[PDB]
């Protein structure tokens, strides 16, 4: 019964469009990673500890930072990004930054150990650099769980791209002012990534893939809610600004 249409020129230019934003703003050999602040991991297997030192934080915070600036690169090539007011544009990044943190992570995320590989033993991110940062098993444990969710999918790039700009462009953000204008943006891409779906993708991963991702952004939001607790318990440790940057403290902040 269920039709399964061809991509238009549109949608066809759209993914084109998507791809090659995130090319650019994806490093898929880490090579940046270098110029941040070193990773410090001291013992720990406490707290008390992680908050006292936090020696991981400052790495961490500035892979962030950067993260963020790609972010807010990547959402302005996506297409009618451009059309909303300036206004808008920072409320939909700014509440969808970290989401998209942890959506884009996924690439350098591998099953293999349960890590974030981004080359090396010092860009190897296991849970306890992300304890050593000063945040809690409530948001890793279920973030770890999320990642595998998402790498058990098996997402097309095209999927992947599209995802992370529905995800940017969402009508239903606290602050937003134009949400018709947001809606009609999302709308032509999730019909883009449903057209794309049942027409690229193959079975048995093809039936029911839509749905799932729409879940996997519901999810997302039960992250961001809980990484915005985690930032203020470990914004009230003193000295800690100065291992943030002036970009993660007005996001988050
Ligand atoms: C200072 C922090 C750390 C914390 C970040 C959380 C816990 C997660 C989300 C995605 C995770 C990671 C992401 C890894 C990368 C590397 C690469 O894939 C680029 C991508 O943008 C990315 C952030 C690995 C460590 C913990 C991170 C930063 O929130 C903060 O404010």
């Amino acid at each position: 019964d269920s039709l399964r249409p061809k991509l238009s020129e549109e949608q066809q230019r759209i993914i084109a469009i998507l791809l090659d934003a995130h090319h650019k703003t994806y490093d898929p050999t880490y090579s940046d990673f270098c110029q941040f602040r070193p990773p410090v991991r001291v013992n720990d297997g406490s707290v008390t500890l992680e908050l006292s030192q936090l020696s991981m934080l400052p790495h961490l915070a500035d892979l962030v930072s950067y993260s963020i600036q790609k972010v807010i690169g990547f959402a302005k090539m996506i297409p009618g990004f451009r059309d909303l007011t300036s206004e808008d544009q920072i409320v939909l990044l700014k509440s969808s930054a970290i989401e998209v943190i942890m959506l884009r992570s996924n690439e350098s995320f591998t099953m293999d150990d349960m890590s974030w590989t981004c080359g090396n033993q010092d860009y190897k991110y296991r849970v306890s650099d992300v304890t050593k940062a000063g945040f809690s098993l409530e948001l890793i444990e279920p973030l770890i769980k999320f990642q595998v969710g998402l790498k058990k999918l098996n997402l097309h790039e095209e999927e992947h791209v599209l995802l992370m700009a529905i995800c940017i462009v969402s009508p239903d953000r606290p602050g937003v002012q134009d949400a018709a204008l947001i809606e009609a943006i999302q709308d032509r891409l999730s019909n883009t990534l449903q057209t794309y779906i049942r027409c690229r993708h193959p079975p048995p991963g093809s039936h029911l893939l839509y749905a799932k991702m729409i879940q996997k952004l519901a999810d997302l939001r039960s992250l961001n809610e809980e990484h915005s607790k985690q930032y203020r318990c470990l914004s009230f440790q003193p000295e800690c600004s100065m291992k943030l940057t002036p970009l993660v403290l007005e996001v988050f902040g």
